[PDB]
């Protein structure tokens, strides 16, 4: 019921993950525990206990050792009915005996699912840092070369570490950016940012989840826009966006495995769309889009009795993520459906449209895997575009819409040049094995080359001629300079493909004065997670003895990877311009204060369990057209430079 | 030296194939022995083994643990030269210790495959019986998931038989007949005749291979009337012909894998062909189709200076099977090329055609697995009937050609009833799976469901109304009355669907006699192959004392398994012609003896080391037109009645 014994209950629960629980308190809890026999431990009086008792009782429930996906409804279905039940539990005894308890009757995907949203969602997780997903369910991260490798380890007694190569040949073109979706680091961003800003949340868990919806929009188009940079690194042109009548262009085969359910299916170069049974029919995705594009035009969404919603608006984004996801949030799903979500099964699922093949869900239906896919981001270019209809809408920012009155960016810089590489990093392929009884194990480890980056300081040169003190919002973007044919591109053609870097709230002094920003600090990136070794070790310390350990260390598991801060770029380098827009910050954080703590991942990961704390639109001020730069250029506060950044190879 | 040592030595070089040996003699011959140090031992004085070492010497022999497949051009050479060197080796001795030498320096796969031809084309290897693939590499006769439950067997070091199922789910009309293409001794068959009959072959290794271009449009002839009938009892139609200018209609996802090399590639359905970097554009495959169809319909192949040759006569279709496979008999390999080897791989690499995937070779890339793909039958229909063009231009036969004089067969019967059914097989994969060093293994076993029928015996009676016995054929064949939409076959489009189920050579003497033949003597069929763990078993108690087993038992492995002699037929039952021709033995078997014995599968596969033994045209005498039905009932030594089929289901 402390940090530490919380965070031993939950090393233990996911350790081994695919057998029978070793651990012999666990044990006792599973066979003995009744999850209906004191109902005074939940909120809701044992209602959601009972629930998934029933299924339970009436054998409903999936079996063990079986493929498992989120956007499987039924499956979605019974792991939500775990998290229900560890979210009405009072008290972290209760907690910790419904997970042993369902561990063992439960699907293994639906369990690890159920926990890791339970830990985000409850305040009883508070404090708890989950072990990465890679190390938990290894078969999601791992190409299937290096499980069998992992599977020889093991069956034949012996320790070892082997490489990650990343997949395709170098006849893929494709393959020259593939550092970028399959980053294990990058895939746990992507699927933490879905367990904390769930499709499926309805407030009756307890909370609302501020501006869930423009974030939803922010999060994918920054990987967008992050990808096509790594494509302009690379002496490639941008994604193509997808359509429903035109052929998938970059097929993909992933050389990964299920742990239970097989190999994740192909899919072929050059393919058009069909229909998936059980699905949607291509046709019904047009008619979704349509429909979409219908209420952007208009300017309101159609509820479901015909009454209009405004949408010309500054919540008008929020409520277009909210029925493009669609999420619960959705005001009117039985019109408007579920475009994004129901795309990425019909994408996932294009190896074997019909069912004829046994084939298990294909790596897009899943967030674990799907940037690992070249089709995410046409894709993801293809909703972005939706979303920018409606941004380019509005009418572009004036000079007093853009303006901080008496505060200049007097001058840009960074301190330490701007130099990526790749190295190595390793994480353990254990729980991907199998073990027991009574056979001891070893140590076998993937290594994998990743992106990484030195360490910069931006100097932030401004003038406050208020004669007062100000909270100011520091916001940092990367932008290219030109294309992949060396065409100048224009500020209004530059917006839409700038990355956030930063994000910042500080207090800006009278007089002329430098602010610096260390690039390790920023609101955008978290550091790579401690692996489930350190995590065991460390709770193990604390807890055989007692030791207060500063938990409250990590960051979070959502946010883009430190180490992929910047681009790739190119050897002989490549200059970006880099964009600071510094804005009031006593109006952008209003309702929020200044000088609260908003964690490390404000900037596309919120705040856990608060408001989101910036009240501009996301992008801004990049998110509305700019035709005329000379309103840009006139506006003191807002000033860009241009930075080189330098690829070292090995 | 002796049988049984032979035997000793052959099942230990193939025990656990993907590991160093694991018997201290043979890791001793490895370490020491020279393949150049006496070359006395080999009938070349040495050409052989110096070509292979050079090789070995300058590393460019294909690593060990990597995907094998003898359509590889560059593999294939190495396998060669390995066989080479043992088809060299005057005593076993030689053929002992190069094997052993070289099974720890070359690719597993190329290893075997040079181990089996060399035993099966050297007279040392006589009296050896070669274990069964499906225990020596199973991953290439087992699904994914069997294999990955005998990992699992492994790395928790339990026991255990695990069921396999057909691939495919019932929606799947071609899983209807999964268990022709997936049966595992159907697939020995085949990579079993090719080793018999193999393509590379040069009469500089030893001797002739009797007319195997004839055997080579034979079998598979045979292989794909058999499929059809397979089809005919599953209420499906026959299967298509492939065309290079038409869509493959059925896909195929095969959920296997390779030990080395990942899991073998999918393909959709309603595919168009596309071109394979590095094998051939589709326009080639219909270049040399026009080719093959040109010599045909000229009457003539045309030699590399011009020279016609003439196949208006009994060798034509020999020669045919020579260009069209094609052999290295193929007059001409640089004007005919090689339809029917390309088209496997162009099929096989259907899922990847250039190369951008990574994928290994697929199903139809292996003797071992091409049967389980659907679209080899549509490939095989293709070919069939351009050697069907060649076949249908001769005259149909008259009254004079057919009859035997003086033989009328005056019934047929059978006795008892003709059912089928399935029943349950076992076969070790504990060569699949890795062991050691110094940890004890376990029995992990795959069980299939396989086709099978009950015994039965043909009653023929014949009249011989000459003054003298006389020898006989007896050519018996399995026919259709009726297609799958309930029309009623004549005799002309009964023919080229009927199955040979029998050929045997006969003393008939003078008088009414009938003649008695069981189903289980059938020239067409061989028995269940014996397990690996029996060969060890009875070798090792013959070693191991001394012992003269009569190891002149087994039949070969080449032949229909006897398990699948009959169609699965229908519960409701299937009525069929059963087709019986009586013809001139003496005529027949001129120049190889009718007393002589010639093994148990001479109608498809002949007799190891001597001529093919029936000198009529493979399929005497359905192979030509039969425009006239008079012409055959006016034969009083041909006959057929109606038989009854019934499918006994669990
Ligand atoms: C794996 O990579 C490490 C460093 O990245 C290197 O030392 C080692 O040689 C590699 N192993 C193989 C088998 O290539
Ligand atoms: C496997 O098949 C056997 C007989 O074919 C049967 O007894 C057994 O129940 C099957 N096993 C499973 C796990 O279905
Ligand atoms: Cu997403
Ligand atoms: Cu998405
Ligand atoms: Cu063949
Ligand atoms: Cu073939
Ligand atoms: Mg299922
Ligand atoms: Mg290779
Ligand atoms: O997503
Ligand atoms: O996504
Ligand atoms: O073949
Ligand atoms: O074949």
């Amino acid at each position: 019921s402390s940090t530490a014994h919380k965070q031993q209950n939950i090393n233990h629960l996911l350790d081994k993950i695919y057998e029978d629980t070793k651990y012999p308190d666990l044990q006792e809890i599973a066979k003995n525990f009744n999850p209906l026999g004191d109902t005074s431990m939940y909120n809701d009086q044992g209602a959601a206990a009972e629930v998934l008792m029933k299924e339970l009782n009436d054998h409903r429930l999936l079996e063990q050792h079986h493929w498992y996906s989120l956007f499987n409804a039924r499956q979605r279905e019974e792991a939500l009915m775990l998290f229900a039940v560890l979210n009405q539990c009072k008290v972290w005894h209760c907690f910790r005996n419904n997970a042993a308890y369902f561990r063992e009757q439960m699907n293994e995907g639906e369990f690890v699912y159920a926990l890791y949203v339970g830990v985000i969602h409850s305040k009883l997780g508070d404090g708890i840092v989950l072990p990465p997903l890679y190390e938990i369910t290894p078969h999601m991260f791992t190409n299937s070369e290096v499980i069998d490798k992992a599977y020889s380890a093991k069956m034949t007694q012996k320790a070892g570490t082997f490489n990650v190569s990343f997949t395709g040949t170098k006849k893929n073109k494709e393959q020259r950016v593939a550092y970028f979706g399959e980053d294990i680091g990058m895939n746990i961003h992507h699927v933490t940012w879905h367990m904390d800003f769930p499709f499926w949340w309805q407030d009756s868990y307890g909370n609302h989840l501020d501006r869930k919806g423009e974030l939803f929009f922010w999060v994918h188009h920054q990987l967008t826009a992050r990808f096509d940079f790594e494509r302009l690194s690379n002496w490639l042109d941008p994604v193509d966006e997808l359509h429903w009548d035109r052929i998938i262009r970059e097929g993909f085969a992933p050389l990964t495995s299920y742990k239970y359910g097989g190999e994740f299916p192909v899919r072929p170069d050059n393919i058009h769309f069909e229909d998936v049974d059980g699905v949607a029919h291509v046709h019904d995705m047009e008619i979704t889009e349509n429909r979409i594009y219908e209420a952007i035009d208009h300017g309101y969404i159609t509820a479901t009795d015909g009454h209009t919603i405004d949408i010309r608006q500054p919540k008008g984004i929020e409520l277009l993520g909210d029925i493009i996801e669609s999420s619960m949030y959705s005001p009117n799903a039985q019109y408007y459906g579920s475009l994004h979500n129901t795309a990425h099964v019909m994408l996932g699922r294009q190896g074997d449209p019909h069912g004829k093949f046994n084939l298990p869900p294909g790596v897009m239906e899943h967030f674990e895997t799907a940037t690992r896919d070249p089709s995410f981001f046409r894709l993801h270019k293809y909703m972005d575009n939706i979303f920018k209809k409606h941004t380019d809408s509005f009418p572009p920012y004036t000079h007093d819409d853009l303006e901080f009155a008496g505060m200049v960016v007097d001058g840009v810089a960074i301190d330490g040049e701007l130099t990526t590489f790749f190295d190595e990093f390793q994480y353990s392929l254990i729980n991907a094995v199998d073990s027991g009884e009574s056979i001891e194990d070893v140590e076998i480890n993937a290594r994998v080359h990743r992106l990484n980056h030195k360490e910069f300081t931006y100097k932030i040169t401004v003038s406050n001629s208020i004669g007062s003190d100000h909270l100011a919002t520091f916001r940092i973007f990367l932008c290219p300079i030109e294309d992949n044919n060396g065409i100048t591109l224009t500020l209004d053609k530059e917006r839409w493909l700038c990355i956030e870097l930063d994000k910042f709230f500080q207090k800006v002094p009278s007089g002329t004065h430098t602010i610096h920003r260390s690039s390790k600090d920023s609101s955008v990136t978290v550091p790579d997670m401690p692996s489930f070794h350190s995590l065991k070790e460390q709770a193990d310390n604390a807890v055989n003895g007692g030791s207060d350990l500063d938990l409250s260390a990590y960051e979070r598991s959502c946010g883009i990877p430190e180490r992929m801060l910047l681009p790739k770029s190119k050897p002989e380098g490549m200059e970006f311009n880099l964009f600071v827009a510094v804005t009031d910050g006593v109006k952008d954080t209003e309702g929020h204060n200044g000088d609260h703590d908003h964690g490390g991942t404000h900037a596309q990961c919120g705040v856990h369990g608060e408001a989101y704390p910036d009240n501009r639109p996301l992008g801004y001020p990049l998110e509305r057209r700019i035709p005329d730069e000379r309103v840009f250029d006139g506006v003191p506060n807002i000033k860009h430079v241009v930075v080189k950044i330098v690829h070292h190879p090995e």
